[PDB]
């Protein structure tokens, strides 16, 4: 007949594999179904004996632990997971990685921003919040996302790892913690340098090389909005700035230092993306392309287009600003 | 947190395997989840590469195709499938039958009464309905249920058999057809005799022996209401008579022959069930017990109790009618 929303149509299930997927057309229950589909489709439910009902409860519990922030919310979560899922197909990751690595990449993508408060690590540290005190200024937000991830998995009803032997659990936990902690942008240059070093002679059988590759993969998915079609990416930037401005305003009326890139009076959407696309995004996907050449046409290309559109927007933007001076 | 109804709790999942399960407590939405669980739990999704999303669409289309009758409705459907699922565990059917047969039993059980009009074969034939004309008076209802089942399965979006080689399809289709056509009560005596004849020296290796057993199994499940706990079974009789009375009244009004067992002026819940339990139900389950002794304690016991409870109830009825004339 005419099936209900939570029942993904074959058209949707097909599109879910490409980075062109419109993440905005869906409501939470439909996104939860997409994530569910991903675990069955990638063979994770099968190879790890994940109880299908538990998988659902777990996703629902994960959803309940994401906050209603303009950016760091459940829909961003779904974006990272969906981009990771696309990466698996685009790069044929299942010929390079074991199912355990895939489970690690996917579960970490879904759990990487759990219970994000809407204010970054710099604010946590400068404001001496309880999280900064708890984690001693060492990537407090990411450490917290992990802890929540495993407190959730500790609940028997949500433990998608119930049937994995203990050695496997430990191996998965270690991998997830490493990936989630790697998303902290403060460590971006460090992680990039290490990867590029290993990239001089990449060894798919070297465990230390794969760890760095997985860290890069989840980092790519975490800040991959600009790779998506313009109509899908555009709104995310506004959501991010809304969050950044909120923090800068708070930092100003609290006497805490304010980062220029979050300063309402110094940053423009255009100048912001241009620099981020040319000095963070493109260089990263550029090195990843050396390993997976198909990545250039599917992701480096839309980044070049995005860079050019924002450079045009910057002209008009600066013009408008002159009239207001 | 607190999970929605469509996410079965582990308590429900555990009770779903026994004939004591209370079929009246759930709404279609919930029952559909149960059926879905059954396919994953029996390993049918796994062994036949059923796309889990397709499984959901298929179950939804099946639900939409059951009519809103007092008895032959989606809930009866669920009862039959749930009783079949209970028997797979109780009798350890997975030790005697291949996965292909289990799939045949479960799917036939879910589809056996699809699009039931609410008036039995005798009515279709006597009123010379389109169905009776289409099927040449040969089990018109059963032929129609089966045709609708494969109509649904022919819709790509609902084709839970999409990943089975054609030789497998043919084997599954033929089995379902045999089973669904076997549910026509007009053939009860015939089927029972053949089964008993083979029962003289049952051979789990003889395919003709196994075909009869599967026929008896689905026949048992189809009319297994009285096997359920008194409070779960009682309301079903009212639904049945409500349908029978609707037909006899109509037959009376159109001047068509009326069957005594459906006549308001002659049937009482007690008279209806006593004979049915004593001469149809008990004998059939007695034969099945010769192969699965555990059936006696789990199913004959409650049938005996229902027989006695209804017989005693009739005495109270006769004594009451006496006290009035
Ligand atoms: C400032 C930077 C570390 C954070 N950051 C980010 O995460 N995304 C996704 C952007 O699009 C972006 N644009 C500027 N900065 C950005
Ligand atoms: C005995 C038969 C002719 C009529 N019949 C029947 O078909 N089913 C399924 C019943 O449950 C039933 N109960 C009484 N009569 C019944
Ligand atoms: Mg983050
Ligand atoms: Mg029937
Ligand atoms: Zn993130
Ligand atoms: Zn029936």
């Amino acid at each position: 007949p005419t099936y209900p929303k939570y029942l993904l149509s074959p058209e949707t299930i097909e599109a879910l594999r490409k980075p062109t997927f419109d993440v905005w057309l869906w409501e939470p229950n439909e996104m939860l179904s997409c994530l569910e589909h991903m675990y069955h489709d990638l063979g994770l439910v099968r190879d790890f004996s994940i109880n299908p009902v538990t998988l659902r409860r777990w996703l629902f519990c994960v959803h309940d632990n994401y906050r209603n922030n303009p950016f760091h919310n459940f829909r961003h979560c779904f974006c990272v997971a969906q981009m990771m899922y696309s990466m698996v197909w685009l790069c044929s990751l299942q010929e390079k990685f074991s199912q355990t690595d895939i489970l690690i990449l996917m579960t970490a993508a879904i759990c990487h921003d759990l219970d994000h408060p809407g204010y970054n690590n710099t604010y946590q540290i400068n404001a001496r919040t309880e999280l900064a005190v708890r984690y001693n200024d060492i990537s407090p937000l990411e450490n917290h996302h992990c802890a929540v991830a495993f407190q959730i998995l500790a609940e028997p009803e949500c433990n998608i790892f119930s049937n994995i032997p203990p050695d496997g659990f430990k191996q998965i936990r270690q991998g997830m913690i490493t990936l989630i902690l790697a998303t902290d942008m403060a460590r971006h240059a460090e992680i990039m340098d290490s990867f590029k070093e290993k990239m001089e002679n990449f060894d798919y059988s070297n465990e230390e090389h794969m760890t760095l590759l997985k860290m890069i993969l989840i980092k790519c998915c975490d800040i991959s909005n600009e790779v998506r079609p313009m109509e899908v990416a555009e709104p995310w930037v506004d959501c991010l700035l809304e969050e950044y401005f909120m923090q800068s305003d708070r930092e100003k009326s609290e006497g805490l230092p304010v980062a220029p890139f979050m300063d309402r009076d110094k940053v423009t959407k255009a100048t912001a993306e241009i620099g981020f696309i040319k000095f963070v995004l493109i260089p990263m996907f550029e090195t990843v392309t050396k390993l997976f050449p198909m990545v250039e046409e599917i992701m480096l290309q839309p980044l070049w287009e995005s860079r050019d559109r924002y450079e045009e927007l910057k002209r008009i933007d600066d013009a408008m600003k002159e009239l207001q001076k």
